[PDB]
């Protein structure tokens, strides 16, 4: 938790009460623990929903869905239970709470188990499940000069009707909703992104949505793969953004521009991205995401747990923060090595909050925190990004001024900024690490074996922010080069492996004053001409598995060749820079190198031109 913030256990393990019903009769009842949470806004009010877990935390056991809510941001709270189970046997429950807020009322999507002991996804069949909506109406009032509010919950109403009992190649089984928080669209629809079982037990992801305020049901015609579950949603220039759970996998994320009748990958922005564990073969998680504004500027928040220890205990949550560009690491929002698995995230009146999980022993509570140290450093960052995007924008490029700069897909930068070994990102997400560097104007310049920078690419290690560059990307710098060499050595490129051997996609330059491109593993032909001491442009682009380079804005001879052997998918280790930053590796390198850019996409023709014809003008030296 950042230095300025602070928190409260709300729900707490074995000490809050609730209003249990049964046969007529109500009763103050003492609950064992709390999960599951979801934390919303309702037209000035508060509301805080999740499980409460009577008699143990066992998944399969005695469960009612509990609300609390606030009119003064969280100091007093009051308390009720909003949808009871059927009561037929000592294990009946409603589970995955799933919410969504219209106008002043709250849409709560439920399951529903009478008898069964057994995890939902290894049922052989239905006989035990049902799907339901539960509707609640949020008044405001002032009786007595200070602010008042009460909710009134209406009877749950079964969905099953809407469930078909088949879908393209397959028998269903069952469906949940993915937990936490759900969206309204902006053409008015009620959207719930789902989990949903087949006869051959396998688990994947659809969505689900209502045109009647949620009185009608629609399945959309595609899907994600087998194996994604607990999906969470946003809307995003006109898409629906779907992010999973993959259990020992690294988690999938997808896009749909139709109310889901059609599925697309995201592999140039955030799919992949994100790991469960440090090596990634643990169980995954669930996941708080939502799209909103600050300071004029719409963007996205995402939290999950690092999960140093293994298996479910899933310590250390984190949070992240994204304008669908560039990736940045807002740091650790619970308390030291605690286990920390669920949470929920909030934007209201221009302050942030988080309701999460804590677990002891298999005993769980609810926190809930005043984030004012994160929206601190996110609005840093955020001026940062402005700043440097607006500095770039308004540069009148030669001819009357020319063509902009682009900054559509700009995703890091490496300029004026360096320690004595770092070289700093503009942008503030990723830096690059050097060896035997002198600082200069906008850049560095380095000499003898061994000597380099590295920016890392799956090196990040959990969490890879670049693995965009294995679809398409696009490297420009500019270069001058002090000393003729003995052979062949390297200036710029894309590293397979970590050495630097197995390359992607690269530069060098040689003993008869030639430059040898490298295109993947094709034998290398020499060709053109430089002089020392003479500055030059520099372009590497990648796409559709085919790589180019251009100087000074033109292309050499053998651009267009395959770097990728149709085969698998590439998997990138680093870029490396004026070097091989290696002391293992024979060559010795004397150049310098400026204003290192990174895009997320292959650039145009119009776009080299104008970075080309405007190097002298970008440095952020000044600033
Ligand atoms: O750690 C609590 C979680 O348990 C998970 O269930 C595990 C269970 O702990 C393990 O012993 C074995 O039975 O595999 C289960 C996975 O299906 C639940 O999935 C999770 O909800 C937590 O309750
Ligand atoms: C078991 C169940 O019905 N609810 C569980 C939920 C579920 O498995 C998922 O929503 C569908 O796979 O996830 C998890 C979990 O962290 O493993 C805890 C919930 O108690």
């Amino acid at each position: 938790l950042a230095p300025g913030s602070s928190r409260v256990e709300l729900f707490k393990r074995q000490s809050s009460k609730v209003p249990f019903e049964k046969d007529g009769k109500v009763t103050e009842r003492v609950v064992h623990s709390f999960r599951l949470p979801a934390l919303v806004n309702v037209d000035g009010v508060m509301v805080a929903i999740a499980d409460a877990r009577y008699e143990t935390s066992f998944d399969n056991s005695l469960i009612d869905t509990v609300a609390k809510y606030s009119v003064d941001d969280g100091e007093t709270w009051e308390t009720q239970i909003a949808i009871k189970n059927s009561r037929a046997s000592s294990v009946s429950r409603v589970v995955d709470p799933t919410v969504i807020v219209k106008g002043n009322k709250l849409y709560v999507l439920v399951g529903s188990y009478n008898s069964s002991r057994s995890y939902w996804t290894s049922h052989g069949d239905a006989r035990d499940w049902d799907i339901l909506l539960a509707v609640g109406e949020v008044t405001k009032s002032t009786a007595g000069g200070k602010i008042t509010a009460s909710i009134k919950w209406g009877s749950p109403v079964s969905l099953k009707e809407f469930f078909p009992a088949e879908m393209e190649g397959m028998h269903t089984n069952q469906f949940l909703g993915g937990a936490g928080v759900a969206i309204v669209a902006s053409n008015g629809n009620l959207v719930y992104p789902v989990q949903v079982t087949n006869k051959k037990k396998q688990v994947f992801s659809k969505i689900f949505y209502s045109e009647d305020e949620g009185k009608t049901w629609k399945f959309g015609k595609g899907r994600s793969a087998f194996g994604c579950s607990e999906p969470v949603a946003l809307e995003w220039e006109g898409k629906l953004i779907i992010n999973t759970r993959v259990d020992y996998r690294r988690r999938l994320v997808y896009e749909s521009s139709d109310m889901g009748n059609t599925w697309l990958e995201a592999v140039g922005t955030l799919s992949r991205v994100w790991g469960p564990s440090p090596k990634s073969n643990q169980p995954g998680s669930q996941s708080s995401f939502t799209a909103v504004t600050i300071e004029g500027m719409r963007v996205m928040l995402f939290t999950h747990p690092l999960n140093f220890k293994g298996r479910w205990l899933r310590d250390r949550l984190n949070l992240w923060l994204t304008d669908n560009q560039r990736i940045y690491n807002v740091g650790q929002v619970s308390i030291g090595d605690e286990n920390s698995a669920y949470s929920s995230v909030l934007y209201k009146d221009d302050k942030l909050y988080c309701l999460h999980e804590i677990n002891s022993n298999e005993v769980y509570s609810l926190v809930f925190a005043r984030l004012v140290g994160e929206l601190r450093i996110i609005k840093s960052v955020l001026q940062s990004w402005k700043n440097w995007d607006s500095h770039l924008s308004s540069i009148c490029t030669p001819a009357g001024c020319g063509p902009a700069v682009t900054t559509v897909g700009l995703v890091g930068f490496l300029s004026h900024s360096a320690t004595k070994t770092e070289w700093e990102d503009a942008y503030r997400c990723v830096n690059a690490s050097t060896a035997n560097a002198e600082r200069v104007p906008n850049g560095l310049k380095f000499a003898g074996v061994g000597g380099g920078a590295l920016w890392p690419v799956s090196q990040q290690g959990q969490n890879q922010r670049y693995h965009f560059a294995n679809h398409a990307f696009t490297l420009v710098a500019s270069v001058t080069i002090h000393e003729v060499p003995k052979g062949a050595s390297p200036l710029l490129g894309a590293s397979l492996d970590s050495s630097g051997g197995k390359k992607l996609l690269g530069l060098s330059y040689d003993k008869r004053h030639q430059w040898q491109p490298i295109y993947g593993s094709t034998p290398v032909t020499p060709t053109g001409s430089w002089e020392m001491g003479k500055r030059y442009h520099v372009v590497l682009t990648m796409a559709n598995k085919i790589g180019s380079v251009y100087i000074d804005g033109e292309p050499l001879e053998g651009s267009g060749q395959t770097v990728v052997p149709d085969e698998r998918t590439p998997d990138i280790s680093h870029f490396y820079v004026g070097g091989y930053k290696r002391s293992g590796m024979p060559t010795d390198s004397r150049v310098t190198v400026n204003n290192v850019l990174l895009y997320n996409r292959q650039l145009n023709a119009e776009e080299i031109r104008t970075l080309f014809l405007s190097q002298d003008l970008i440095g952020t030296e000044a600033h």
